[PDB]
């Protein structure tokens, strides 16, 4: 059932909507129960990250209702990952940073089912040298604390970190972060402790994973 609704949602998303022969909101509707229910499997991931982050004509709020249920029935591929990640920062390409914010935290919360979790590990300069943008500096500490090695806490983006820190006038998200470094180099002198960001889509996450035994 999946496919054919996928399939419908990304014609739609190519024309505007005052231009499409029946509105989309029926089929958006649709989706997202699916994806609520059943979750998405592996194919499906990649295809809705495609509508997920392409320039189209899909409205903001329909996005973000993906978004919030793109909950994973098995695991999740390296490609999909790459397509989140390809869309951060700024670029005429890419999206709002308020779903860029979605993304990292989605990012968060499959950390457990991605298939190679070794791979954020790297664009790990990708993700770092976002940190400046102030919109999605809280989902980007949370994912660098998950993915930091101490192959990544070199000298530039420990001082990188202590600048930002100072010049944003403290922010304990990069805080948090600065703690993680300082796990790896007890020499760094330094209140973000970065639990599960939603503990409802945690629970029901597992609900629907549970359904693989």
């Amino acid at each position: 059932g999946l496919p054919r609704l996928i399939d419908a949602i990304e014609e739609a998303s190519k024309i505007p909507a005052k231009r499409r022969q029946t509105p989309i909101k029926p089929t958006i509707e649709k989706l997202t129960t699916h994806l609520y229910t059943h979750g998405a499997s592996p194919d499906s991931l990649l295809r809705l990250a495609d509508l997920l982050t392409l320039r189209n004509h899909l409205d903001q709020a329909s996005l973000a209702a993906i978004t919030r249920n793109l909950y994973p029935s098995s695991t999740v591929s390296d490609e999909v990952v790459l397509r989140f990640i390809g869309a951060l920062g700024h670029g005429q390409l890419k999206p709002t940073l308020a779903l860029q914010a979605l993304f990292l935290r989605w990012l968060v919360m499959v950390y457990h089912l991605l298939e190679n979790p070794g791979v954020l590990g790297q664009v790990y300069g990708v993700l770092f040298d976002l940190l400046d943008t102030a919109a999605i500096r809280p989902q980007l500490c949370h994912l660098l604390a998950l993915v930091t090695r101490r192959k990544h806490v070199r000298p530039f983006r420990i001082q990188a970190i202590l600048t930002l820190s100072r010049q944003t006038g403290g922010d304990p998200n990069l805080t948090g972060l600065l703690r993680v470094f300082k796990n790896y180099y007890p020499e760094i002198i330094v209140a973000s402790a970065f639990k599960h960001p939603d503990p409802q889509w945690r629970q029901h996450l597992d609900e629907i994973q549970q359904r693989r035994s």
